[PDB]
């Protein structure tokens, strides 16, 4: 029998979660969510077995500007510590330079999560002021977008986030949501995750539209033969609408 | 170094002939979103190119009897073009035989029709025959319907196939004209619908997106340009240059 593939992932509702149960669960049986359903479809169509492992450092992945090293799921793939990353992992220029991605299984963009009842309507409006703090997940794609942007509004926002980083950069989306709920703080968040959150907490809203456009893809080490195979499997699922059905299943609930 | 041969197809606002009273020659004949994209790719990757319209006028589909591809897809399979730079949908059946860059635009199939009617979805079309409907022959929309297992879309394919000589058309332009001049709904890509409805205030999109797909640059399978073009697209997207190009070419109605 062929070696089981090691699949790195990260906890992020409704993509990847621990199942609720009173008895202890083991192995792959611990996990559920959209990305777990996707993994299951990939494994049956491509004919592999797998072991799910949560990324050890708890990060998506960014490059350190001083020493040039990556972290997170991206680094696990670079180092061949995982065969695949099946997660809400954004396909980005800087990541595509060092790892391979399948074509996207979902498309999205950065937007803003905030409390209802405000005249703030856009990133421009946030950038012009400092009473309302704002931030993003540390060492993820949203942070990196702001750090690399040459657009004046976003450059200004990065200077603020960077100055205040110990307070405004958070370690998970969950922590960002709690900051929105417990302080005067707006969270720069991926739009598909905002959709999930605002359907379940009717005090919160999206502010403005999408700031960029990107996709989530399955990550592989650079050169992996699984990359193109997984692209084909994803495209075949899209011929029959099975990914939008999986999205409906995990985003169903609202406000 | 050798200029890459770029296959393309006329499709507003992606690729058009420039208007002028004097004759134009070579690459200078063309403009549009995809032409602006090609220029950016060529500067960033450092190649020169020659644009050639696909001779058969097709995007590309597989013949159900003899297994041959046509259109831009066939030009790439046969190594007659180095790149296809066009509103060319990335699809499973195409990806099996050619390579694509990652998407420069995302979209889905939807419906173009007149305003003011009770038709609100594909299901409403599928259950009747008074209002005819169709798609571009030998494109990705047609192929989606031909391959679909979903009952509504399978019923719609049976109708299109029965009525093909009348309801399958050779271009989006032809499909628009059928909507405007007969009781006909056109199954059309949503970014093209957005362009059309901004300029035909009696037309509208019906329902939402029927599927999810992207447009990518096509290459022959195994080409080294595929990954380089993906990186250049991704770099344009980290600065919002593609949405600005979209805005330039899409530019309304009361
Ligand atoms: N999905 C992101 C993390 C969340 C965010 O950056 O907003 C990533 O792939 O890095
Ligand atoms: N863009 C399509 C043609 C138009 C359509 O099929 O709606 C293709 O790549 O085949
Ligand atoms: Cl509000
Ligand atoms: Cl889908
Ligand atoms: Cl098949
Ligand atoms: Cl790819
Ligand atoms: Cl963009
Ligand atoms: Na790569
Ligand atoms: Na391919």
């Amino acid at each position: 029998s062929n070696r089981s593939l090691i699949v790195t992932t990260i906890l992020e509702e409704p993509y990847v979660l621990f199942k609720k149960s009173d008895k202890p669960l083991y192995g792959n049986d611990r996990f559920e969510g959209y990305c777990i359903d996707l993994l299951r479809e990939l494994s049956t169509h491509l004919g592999f077995t797998y072991e799910i492992r949560l990324v050890e450092d708890g990060k998506y992945g960014a490059q350190d500007d001083v020493n040039g090293q990556w972290n997170g799921m991206v680094r696990e793939l670079i180092d061949h510590k995982a065969d695949l990353a099946v997660a809400p992992l954004a396909i980005t220029y800087v990541r595509e330079e060092v790892i391979d991605f399948s074509k996207p299984f979902m498309t999205l963009g950065i937007s803003i999560l905030y409390r209802k009842g405000t005249p703030i309507d856009s990133a421009d409006d946030l950038a012009k002021q400092t009473k309302i703090e704002y931030g993003a997940v540390e060492d993820g794609a949203t942070m990196t977008f702001f750090k690399r942007s040459k657009i004046s509004t976003y450059d200004k926002m990065w200077a603020f986030m960077s100055s205040r980083r110990q307070s405004v950069l958070v370690k998970s989306n969950e922590e960002g949501i709690q900051r929105v709920l417990t302080s005067d703080y707006a969270f720069l968040m991926e739009s598909t995750t905002i959709e999930f959150v605002t359907q379940r907490n009717c005090n919160l809203t999206q502010i403005g539209g999408l700031i960029d456009s990107k996709g989530y893809g399955v990550g592989t080490p650079m050169g992996s033969p699984y990359r193109d195979k997984i692209t084909l499997a994803i495209l075949k699922l899209q011929e029959q609408g099975k990914l939008h059905m999986m999205k409906e299943k995990w985003w169903r609930g609202g406000c």
